[PDB]
């Protein structure tokens, strides 16, 4: 019931800091308009590491408030800590979000065991939808398709980003799990391949700056148009590269400031785009019909 | 001074989640007497991702106190948000901390330059020696040789703890650093050598259940007796494998507990020591002469 374009929605900040109320309000409009199946506010792309405990219910709320149910809203709320984590749900919940995404501890390199009981801990604890999320390119841990599998067990728990860009480990998770468990991609290069495998969506950062292209992307591949779709992607294939030319969201806020979305504004250790990037990123939205 | 071997100290929690004043009390009588030359408290090891605001401090400060300034007292406070790592490392040094060891930004993955900024405002904000922590096996982000160079040329920053546990790095580092800034030993394998090649210390995990091994085997590396150094670390191997059998600190508070040093008690994620890693870390224990 959540499936599709869905975007992996930055945040907004200016040049000193500060969030952008006036710049969140568009990107809202802009993929409203535009049509992404739903919103994730607070993810790696959102910049969750940096943000108060305060400011991420704000945002929350704010977006909330804004879609007005039209759309699904997905919180970002995973912690490394389970009891931050719970924390989190627990606000998203009370902000009005539709269901939360959760990334498997960083840094502290759980087993499989605690990786599963950190989870279920977490959809007892907190009556509200939860998907999973595995990247371990970032966490420096590994959710085995075995838990995965497990873990689809659980009552409040309805699919997983998976964000490997393995296609053997999506043609594994999807076999493992029910239909009602749904398997979302975590990497835009290769999310076409996976949704042709039986995939329900990309949980995608393309689609910040390219929200239409992305929904158009989308929909083929999940009827099964496998040329229509890889018709696509191969037109958006140099972007997916640029995006990701320095570590995300770098580069996607570079691009939408081009765009005249976002301030200029990243939060440390984060820093904005440099200067050796610009061209081959600016060519990139300009091969791809976003910039002219 | 800051050398020698340093443990890396668990911060124990009873059977419900709380923490043990008395075992913590316990533990660092037990270095204080067995030798350690210095505390890392609330590190990675101390498993400080778990930890309380509150809590973070109520322990730097309760061995500070118990340490009587023998020994000097280094606390973890390293965040992947620039602000909360500066803001843990203002606690320390309110604590009574006499130095800060801080993580390379996790899960977000910085740019280098990002890296350098971000440690840079953090030595600017708050006057208390800095030892810069490298692990990407843990952060999926490695901090490269340049980028140390040019930080160990910032006032209040005065090393680094290298775990890559990759020799030639902690040679080329050595080599592009100056005579007084400080490497220190990461992996617990390759200590030994990292000091023969010029290292100060080792901040050490096996330390937690042999101190008085590591003081030795530091001193003998760092007067270049590797001809003794060596000698220990052979009879500790072992241990130093064990130790690893699963995610620090997940081994290592185990074998505590069997010492009768700390109760049965790690937060989520992290869980207790799988049956299936028992025989083959309780006979190391006692290979070892821990144990009997």
């Amino acid at each position: 019931m959540i499936a599709g374009s869905m975007v992996a929605l930055v945040t907004p900040f200016d040049a000193q800091g500060r969030l952008d109320w006036d710049s969140l309000a568009k990107l809202v409009d802009f993929h409203l308009q535009d049509g992404t199946n739903a919103i994730v506010a607070v993810g790696t792309t959102g910049e969750s590491a940096t943000l108060d405990v305060e400011e991420h219910i704000q945002v929350v709320r704010r977006v909330v408030d804004q879609v007005k149910g039209r759309i699904p809203v997905i919180a970002g709320t995973g912690a490394n800590s389970t009891r931050e984590a719970v924390a989190l749900t627990e606000a998203a919940k009370s902000g009005g979000a539709d269901a939360c995404l959760l990334v498997t501890p960083y840094y502290n390199k759980p087993t499989q065991e605690g990786m599963y009981q950190h989870f279920r801990h977490i959809a007892e604890a907190v009556a509200i939808p939860q998907i999973l999320y595995n990247v371990p390119g970032r966490t420096s841990c590994d959710m085995l398709p075995e838990t995965v599998e497990r873990l689809s067990k659980v009552p409040n728990i309805i699919g997983i980003k998976e964000a490997t860009g393995d296609l053997q480990r999506a043609k594994e998770v999807i076999e493992r799990v029910g239909k009602d468990f749904l398997v979302y991609s975590g990497d835009d290069a290769t999310a076409v391949e996976l949704m042709l495998l039986g995939g329900k969506g990309n949980i995608s950062v393309t689609a910040n700056v390219a929200p239409r292209a992305m929904s158009d992307l989308c929909a083929a591949a999940m009827r099964g148009d496998a040329a229509a779709a890889r018709a696509i992607n191969d037109r958006l294939m140099p972007l997916h590269k640029a995006l990701f030319i320095e570590s995300n969201p770098i580069p996607v806020k570079w691009a939408l400031h081009e765009m005249g979305l976002i301030p200029e504004g990243i939060r440390l250790p984060l820093t904005w785009l440099s200067p050796h990037c610009h061209d081959p990123l600016r060519q990139a939205m300009r091969q791809t019909g976003v910039l002219a």
